[PDB]
């Protein structure tokens, strides 16, 4: 016991261990779509994932990261709103308890069943540590999942989690490659904010993909069969660990579209 998201350490208790839960940036936010703003300036998307080197699937007792190979320049984020380059470290996802819930940010309140958030990080800080405690520390992509039909780029995921169902199992994963779980067009829209689990950290810029990709509810009902507790503890289901959106404050969200 720790910070977690239920009744008695969810997100509502997060501010008494870190204040920074009620600061200027946090996220996830609502995306108002008509009050964002088209950007012109905004740059194409650089997704480059073809050298993207997955080793291992980790369940954290609050998610399952897949982690990458971030010794080098393999899977890079470039372009859009950022500056510099920012490398793949780990993907991971927050989804619901019913398709009605699940994701951290929501489309003139909509939520989605689920989120995927590719986390990367700027290498001019030379490290994940030390980005972190950086304005422009790190960029997440963010990517809505709806119940419908299969994604097959997913089902490797989904078929490795009965290895991992309890914190701190983790497995090989190896030759993953998340090109597979990107939708076809890379329109978004872009804000400052923070990491959506403790610390908190307001080192974020956020692209959110507009356009979701599809999953089918036998993916997700695997999702749902994780567990946030250990080996040999009493059961409780990994559902619902999305922190709700936080107050937008003064910030502008871009859109890279119109
Ligand atoms: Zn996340």
């Amino acid at each position: 016991h720790h910070w977690g998201y239920g009744k008695h350490n969810g997100p509502e208790h997060w501010h008494k261990d870190f204040p920074i839960a009620k600061g200027e940036r946090q996220s996830p936010v609502d995306i108002d779509t008509h009050t964002a703003k088209y950007d012109p300036s905004l740059k194409p998307l650089s997704v480059s994932y073809d050298q993207a080197t997955s080793l291992r699937i980790l369940n954290n007792g609050h998610a399952f990261n897949v982690e990458f190979d971030d010794s080098q320049d393999k899977a890079v984020l470039k372009g859009g709103p950022l500056d510099g380059t920012y490398r793949l470290i780990q993907f991971h996802f927050h989804w619901g308890s019913l398709d009605g819930q699940g994701s951290e940010h929501t489309v003139d309140k909509k939520k989605y069943a689920a989120e995927l958030h590719l986390v990367h990080w700027n290498t001019k800080y030379g490290d994940f540590g030390k980005a972190v405690q950086q304005p422009d520390g790190l960029a997440v992509l963010g990517i809505f999942l709806k119940v419908g039909s299969a994604k097959p780029g997913l089902q490797k995921v989904v078929d490795v989690l009965d290895s991992i169902k309890t914190k701190g199992k983790s497995a090989d994963f190896t030759n993953f490659d998340p090109r597979g779980l990107l939708p076809e067009s890379l329109d978004y829209w872009t804000y400052p904010g923070s990491l959506t689990t403790p610390p908190l950290l307001e080192c974020v810029t956020w692209i959110v993909l507009k356009e979701p990709i599809s999953v089918s509810s036998e993916q997700v009902l695997k999702f749902r069969k994780l567990n946030f507790n250990g080996e040999g503890e009493p059961e409780e289901l990994m559902v619902d660990n999305w922190r709700p959106a936080q107050p937008l404050k003064n910030r502008q969200i871009k859109a890279s579209f119109k």
